[PDB]
Protein backbone atom coordinates (compact mmCIF):
# COMPACT_ATOMS: atom_id res chain seq x y z
CA UNK A 1 0.00 0.00 0.00
CA UNK A 2 3.08 2.31 -0.19
CA UNK A 3 2.70 4.64 -3.22
CA UNK A 4 4.90 7.19 -5.09
CA UNK A 5 3.08 9.99 -3.20
CA UNK A 6 4.86 8.79 -0.04
CA UNK A 7 8.33 9.71 -1.42
CA UNK A 8 10.18 13.10 -1.22
CA UNK A 9 13.03 13.27 -3.77
CA UNK A 10 15.60 16.02 -3.16
CA UNK A 11 18.12 17.05 -5.84
CA UNK A 12 21.18 19.12 -4.91
CA UNK A 13 22.53 21.63 -7.53
CA UNK A 14 24.25 25.02 -7.98
CA UNK A 15 23.77 27.98 -10.38
CA UNK A 16 26.81 27.13 -12.54
CA UNK A 17 25.13 23.77 -13.41
CA UNK A 18 21.56 24.96 -14.24
CA UNK A 19 22.20 24.87 -18.03
CA UNK A 20 24.84 22.04 -18.13
CA UNK A 21 23.05 19.53 -15.82
CA UNK A 22 19.67 20.57 -14.53
CA UNK A 23 17.89 21.13 -17.86
CA UNK A 24 18.82 17.43 -18.76
CA UNK A 25 17.18 16.08 -15.59
CA UNK A 26 14.00 18.21 -16.19
CA UNK A 27 13.72 16.75 -19.73
CA UNK A 28 14.24 13.15 -18.46
CA UNK A 29 13.47 11.52 -15.08
CA UNK A 30 12.15 14.62 -13.24
CA UNK A 31 9.43 14.82 -15.93
CA UNK A 32 8.02 11.40 -14.73
CA UNK A 33 7.94 12.28 -11.02
CA UNK A 34 7.73 16.10 -10.78
CA UNK A 35 5.12 16.13 -8.00
CA UNK A 36 7.60 14.42 -5.62
CA UNK A 37 10.82 16.16 -6.76
CA UNK A 38 12.38 19.30 -5.21
CA UNK A 39 15.46 21.02 -6.62
CA UNK A 40 17.75 22.78 -4.14
CA UNK A 41 19.94 25.57 -5.59
CA UNK A 42 21.68 28.88 -4.66
CA UNK A 43 20.51 31.50 -7.26
CA UNK A 44 17.12 32.21 -9.01
CA UNK A 45 16.53 31.02 -12.58
CA UNK A 46 13.80 32.10 -15.01
CA UNK A 47 13.77 28.80 -17.03
CA UNK A 48 13.82 26.52 -13.96
CA UNK A 49 11.33 28.77 -12.15
CA UNK A 50 9.05 28.45 -15.22
CA UNK A 51 9.17 24.62 -15.23
CA UNK A 52 9.17 24.05 -11.39
CA UNK A 53 7.59 26.93 -9.53
CA UNK A 54 7.82 26.25 -5.82
CA UNK A 55 9.62 22.95 -6.61
CA UNK A 56 12.68 25.21 -7.20
CA UNK A 57 14.08 26.02 -3.77
CA UNK A 58 16.62 28.88 -3.83
CA UNK A 59 18.68 28.81 -0.64
CA UNK A 60 20.41 31.96 0.62
CA UNK A 61 23.02 30.24 2.70
CA UNK A 62 26.77 20.14 11.06
CA UNK A 63 25.31 19.53 7.65
CA UNK A 64 26.02 21.85 4.76
CA UNK A 65 23.51 24.59 4.25
CA UNK A 66 21.91 23.00 1.13
CA UNK A 67 21.68 19.47 2.78
CA UNK A 68 20.17 21.05 5.93
CA UNK A 69 17.72 22.75 3.57
CA UNK A 70 16.79 19.35 2.03
CA UNK A 71 16.27 17.70 5.45
CA UNK A 72 14.21 20.63 6.75
CA UNK A 73 12.03 20.70 3.61
CA UNK A 74 11.48 16.85 3.83
CA UNK A 75 10.38 17.04 7.47
CA UNK A 76 8.02 19.97 6.71
CA UNK A 77 6.51 17.77 3.89
CA UNK A 78 5.38 14.99 6.29
CA UNK A 79 6.08 12.24 3.72
CA UNK A 80 7.22 8.72 4.81
CA UNK A 81 10.37 8.49 2.65
CA UNK A 82 13.29 10.86 1.94
CA UNK A 83 15.59 10.12 -0.96
CA UNK A 84 18.67 12.35 -1.64
CA UNK A 85 20.33 12.47 -5.10
CA UNK A 86 22.94 14.72 -6.86
CA UNK A 87 22.51 16.67 -10.11
CA UNK A 88 24.43 13.89 -12.00
CA UNK A 89 22.00 11.12 -10.90
CA UNK A 90 19.17 9.40 -12.86
CA UNK A 91 16.22 7.99 -10.76
CA UNK A 92 13.91 5.13 -11.83
CA UNK A 93 10.81 5.79 -9.69
CA UNK A 94 9.19 2.41 -10.49
CA UNK A 95 12.28 0.44 -9.31
CA UNK A 96 12.55 2.84 -6.30
CA UNK A 97 8.97 2.13 -5.16
CA UNK A 98 9.43 -1.65 -5.51
CA UNK A 99 12.53 -1.63 -3.34
CA UNK A 100 10.95 0.62 -0.68
CA UNK A 101 7.90 -1.77 -0.42
CA UNK A 102 10.28 -4.56 0.61
CA UNK A 103 11.01 -3.07 4.12
CA UNK A 104 8.79 -3.74 7.17
CA UNK A 105 6.69 -0.61 7.60
CA UNK A 106 7.45 0.16 11.28
CA UNK A 107 11.25 -0.30 11.35
CA UNK A 108 13.87 2.46 10.94
CA UNK A 109 15.52 2.28 7.50
CA UNK A 110 18.61 3.77 5.87
CA UNK A 111 19.24 2.20 2.46
CA UNK A 112 21.90 2.81 -0.18
CA UNK A 113 25.27 1.74 -1.57
CA UNK A 114 27.75 1.17 1.22
CA UNK A 115 31.16 2.83 1.57
CA UNK A 116 33.84 3.04 4.31
CA UNK A 117 31.85 3.48 9.96
CA UNK A 118 29.57 2.41 7.05
CA UNK A 119 27.71 5.16 5.14
CA UNK A 120 25.66 5.45 1.94
CA UNK A 121 27.70 7.19 -0.78
CA UNK A 122 25.84 10.45 -1.56
CA UNK A 123 26.57 10.31 -5.29
CA UNK A 124 24.67 6.95 -5.51
CA UNK A 125 21.55 8.33 -3.82
CA UNK A 126 20.21 7.15 -0.49
CA UNK A 127 16.85 6.91 1.31
CA UNK A 128 15.77 7.35 4.96
CA UNK A 129 12.25 7.03 6.39
CA UNK A 130 10.58 9.80 8.47
CA UNK A 131 10.80 7.94 11.84
CA UNK A 132 14.62 7.65 11.52
CA UNK A 133 14.96 11.22 10.16
CA UNK A 134 13.07 12.70 13.14
CA UNK A 135 15.54 10.86 15.48
CA UNK A 136 18.48 12.54 13.62
CA UNK A 137 17.29 16.19 14.25
CA UNK A 138 19.52 17.01 17.29
CA UNK A 139 22.74 16.19 15.35
CA UNK A 140 21.60 17.22 11.86
CA UNK A 141 20.64 20.72 13.16
CA UNK A 142 23.95 21.16 15.01
CA UNK A 143 22.06 21.72 18.25
CA UNK A 144 23.85 22.94 21.41
CA UNK A 145 22.91 19.89 23.51
CA UNK A 146 24.61 17.13 21.48
CA UNK A 147 28.26 16.62 20.57
CA UNK A 148 28.91 17.63 16.98
CA UNK A 149 32.72 18.03 17.17
CA UNK A 150 32.94 14.82 15.09
CA UNK A 151 30.21 16.12 12.77
CA UNK A 152 31.91 19.41 11.67
CA UNK A 153 34.81 17.92 9.60
CA UNK A 154 32.75 15.16 7.85
CA UNK A 155 31.13 15.51 4.43
CA UNK A 156 27.31 15.48 4.24
CA UNK A 157 26.96 11.76 3.27
CA UNK A 158 29.39 10.62 5.96
CA UNK A 159 27.68 12.80 8.56
CA UNK A 160 24.33 11.11 7.77
CA UNK A 161 25.81 7.63 8.26
CA UNK A 162 27.67 8.60 11.44
CA UNK A 163 24.50 9.96 13.03
CA UNK A 164 22.51 6.83 12.19
CA UNK A 165 25.14 4.16 13.05
CA UNK A 166 27.15 5.91 15.79
CA UNK A 167 24.55 8.03 17.59
CA UNK A 168 21.30 6.05 16.96
CA UNK A 169 22.55 2.40 16.85
CA UNK A 170 21.00 1.80 13.41
CA UNK A 171 22.53 0.11 10.36
CA UNK A 172 22.87 0.81 6.66
CA UNK A 173 20.89 -1.74 4.66
CA UNK A 174 22.93 -2.32 1.52
CA UNK A 175 21.26 -2.51 -1.89
CA UNK A 176 23.00 -3.35 -5.21
CA UNK A 177 20.43 -1.05 -7.04
CA UNK A 178 22.01 2.37 -6.26
CA UNK A 179 24.97 3.52 -8.40
CA UNK A 180 27.52 6.38 -8.27
CA UNK A 181 30.09 7.28 -11.01
CA UNK A 182 32.82 6.02 -8.63
CA UNK A 183 31.86 2.59 -10.03
CA UNK A 184 32.65 0.88 -13.34
CA UNK A 185 29.18 1.55 -14.76
CA UNK A 186 29.82 -0.44 -18.00
CA UNK A 187 28.67 -3.73 -16.28
CA UNK A 188 25.09 -2.34 -16.46
CA UNK A 189 23.50 -3.02 -19.91
CA UNK A 190 19.94 -2.92 -21.38
CA UNK A 191 19.11 -6.16 -19.49
CA UNK A 192 20.10 -5.03 -15.96
CA UNK A 193 19.40 -1.31 -16.43
CA UNK A 194 15.58 -1.33 -15.81
CA UNK A 195 15.87 -3.00 -12.40
CA UNK A 196 18.23 -0.28 -11.11
CA UNK A 197 17.03 2.51 -8.77
CA UNK A 198 19.75 5.12 -9.58
CA UNK A 199 22.38 5.57 -12.28
CA UNK A 200 25.12 8.28 -12.64
CA UNK A 201 27.64 9.76 -15.05
CA UNK A 202 31.03 11.34 -14.48
CA UNK A 203 34.82 11.24 -14.42
CA UNK A 204 36.61 9.01 -11.92
CA UNK A 205 40.20 7.76 -11.96
CA UNK A 206 40.60 9.55 -15.30
CA UNK A 207 37.82 7.71 -17.10
CA UNK A 208 34.37 9.04 -18.10
CA UNK A 209 32.22 6.47 -16.44
CA UNK A 210 28.78 5.87 -18.02
CA UNK A 211 26.25 3.01 -18.42
CA UNK A 212 26.52 0.70 -21.50
CA UNK A 213 23.73 1.45 -24.04
CA UNK A 214 24.13 1.44 -27.85
CA UNK A 215 21.49 4.14 -28.33
CA UNK A 216 19.11 5.53 -29.34
CA UNK A 217 21.27 8.71 -29.04
CA UNK A 218 24.94 8.91 -30.03
CA UNK A 219 27.55 9.64 -27.33
CA UNK A 220 28.01 13.10 -28.94
CA UNK A 221 24.31 14.01 -28.66
CA UNK A 222 23.96 12.33 -25.22
CA UNK A 223 27.34 11.93 -23.44
CA UNK A 224 25.70 11.00 -20.07
CA UNK A 225 23.54 8.31 -21.74
CA UNK A 226 20.59 9.69 -19.67
CA UNK A 227 18.54 10.56 -22.73
CA UNK A 228 19.05 7.02 -24.12
CA UNK A 229 18.17 5.38 -20.78
CA UNK A 230 15.08 7.56 -20.52
CA UNK A 231 13.94 6.42 -24.00
CA UNK A 232 14.46 2.73 -23.09
CA UNK A 233 12.36 3.16 -19.96
CA UNK A 234 9.68 5.44 -21.60
CA UNK A 235 9.65 4.78 -25.40
CA UNK A 236 6.28 6.70 -25.79
CA UNK A 237 8.24 9.97 -25.22
CA UNK A 238 7.77 12.03 -28.52
CA UNK A 239 11.31 13.47 -28.76
CA UNK A 240 12.90 9.94 -28.53
CA UNK A 241 14.67 9.02 -31.82
CA UNK A 242 14.89 5.62 -33.54
CA UNK A 243 18.46 4.25 -33.41
K1 LIG B 1 29.37 17.82 8.41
Amino acid sequence: ELQLGDIFIAVKTTWAFHRSRLDLLLDTWVSRIRQQTFIFTDSPDERLQERLGPHLVVTQCALSCKMAAEFDAFLVSGLRWFCHVDDDNYVNPKALLQLLKTFPQDRDVYVGKPSLFWFATGGAGFCINRQLALKMVPWASGSHFVDTSALIRLPDDCTVGYIIECKLGGRLQPSPLFHSHLETLQLLGAAQLPEQVTLSYGVFEGKLNVIKLPGPFSHEEDPSRFRSLHCLLYPDTPWCPLL
